[PDB]
C-alpha cells in the first residue's frame, strides 16, 4: 500500500499476550502493509496532547512508558529508534507555511502511542521516528488541515501514521464483554461508511454527524490522529479498511485504515 494510515496503539498488555489479532496485524506489516522501507516515520499520537501542533526533535528517542499499573516487564521495554530531527524541521516549515502554528520539543521521546505498535512494526528500531502531537480541545476540521499541510512530505519517503483508537471510551462505560455494544457498532459502522464514501468533511464534522461519539470519544483526543494522517494523503484520497478487531470488553474497537493518494503535489 502507500499512503498514510490510521493504526490503532492497543492495549500494552497484548506484550505479555498470544492470541490478540491488532498485535498479529502489526507484526505482519512490513509483510502485508508497507513492503519498502520508509526514509522516516511520523507518529501522530493520541497521548501527546498540546494546545499547538508539536514535534519532537531529538537525535535518539527515549522510551516514555506512559500508561498506569501495568505489570514490570512492561516498564522495561526499549525501543531504541533514532529520532527525526529534519524531519521535525520540515513538518514545523510545513505547519507554518500553511498558516498553521508549531512548536518544537527538543526534549521528549517517544510515548508508547509511537513505540510500542512500532515495536512490532519495526522491530529492528532503525527507522528515525518524530512524533507529532495532538490538540484536543480544537475541532477535526483543524486536524484535517495539520494533515494537508503535511502531505508534501509523502514524496520524500515518510510513512506518516495516526496513532489513536478507534473507539475509545471512558473507563466508566460499562462492557459488552466478548460481544460488542451497538452503540460501538454504529459509531464504527458510520465511520467506516463515511470514509469509504469519500465524505470526508463529514468524518470532520464528526460531532454535528456521528451516531454516539459522545460515548466513543468522550475527550476525541484518540480519534483526532485519523483527521491529521486523512488530511496527509492530500486531496480526494481512496480510503481502505485493514484490520478490524474489537477487545474483549467490547467496547474498545481497534479499525484501521490507509489513505491512498489519488493526487500529488508541485514538482
Ligand atoms: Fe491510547
Amino acid at each position: 500500500m502507500k499512503g498514510t494510515y490510521y493504526i490503532n496503539h492497543g492495549d500494552p498488555l497484548m506484550y505479555l499476550k498470544k492470541h490478540i489479532k491488532l498485535r498479529q496485524f502489526l507484526e505482519g506489516w512490513q509483510e502485508n502493509v508497507v513492503i519498502e522501507k520508509p526514509k522516516s516515520i511520523l507518529i501522530i499520537s493520541a497521548h501527546w496532547d498540546t494546545n499547538v501542533p508539536t514535534v519532537n526533535f531529538v537525535e535518539h528517542c527515549d522510551t516514555i512508558h506512559d500508561f498506569d499499573d501495568y505489570p514490570d516487564p512492561l516498564y522495561q521495554i526499549q525501543y531504541r529508534a533514532p529520532g527525526a530531527p529534519n524531519l521535525a524541521k520540515k513538518v514545523e516549515e510545513l505547519l507554518k507555511e500553511s498558516g498553521m502554528e508549531c512548536e518544537i520539543d527538543t526534549k521528549r521521546g517517544l510515548d508508547h502511542a509511537a513505540w510500542f505498535p512500532l515495536m512490532f512494526m519495526y522491530p529492528e528500531a532503525n527507522i528515525p521516528i518524530c512524533e507529532l502531537s495532538v490538540q484536543p480541545s480544537k475541532d477535526g476540521i483543524h486536524h484535517y488541515n495539520v494533515g494537508k499541510a503535511l502531505s508534501p512530505l509523502l514524496q520524500q519517503g515518510v510513512l506518516i501514521i495516526g496513532s489513536g483508537g478507534t473507539v475509545h471510551p471512558s473507563d466508566d462505560t460499562p462492557h459488552c464483554p466478548n460481544g460488542v455494544a451497538p452503540w460501538a457498532i454504529e459509531f464504527d459502522n458510520w465511520l467506516e461508511d463515511a470514509l469509504l464514501s469519500g465524505r470526508y468533511e463529514d468524518v470532520n464534522n464528526f460531532k454535528k454527524l456521528a451516531p454516539n461519539w459522545e460515548i466513543s470519544h468522550p475527550g476525541q483526543e484518540h480519534l483526532y490522529p485519523l483527521h491529521v494522517a486523512l488530511g496527509a494523503a492530500g486531496k480526494n484520497p481512496k480510503t481502505q479498511l485493514i484490520h478490524r478487531s474489537w477487545a474483549a470488553n467490547g467496547v474498545f474497537g481497534y479499525s484501521t485504515y490507509n489513505f491512498t493518494p489519488t493526487t500529488q503535489k508541485t514538482d
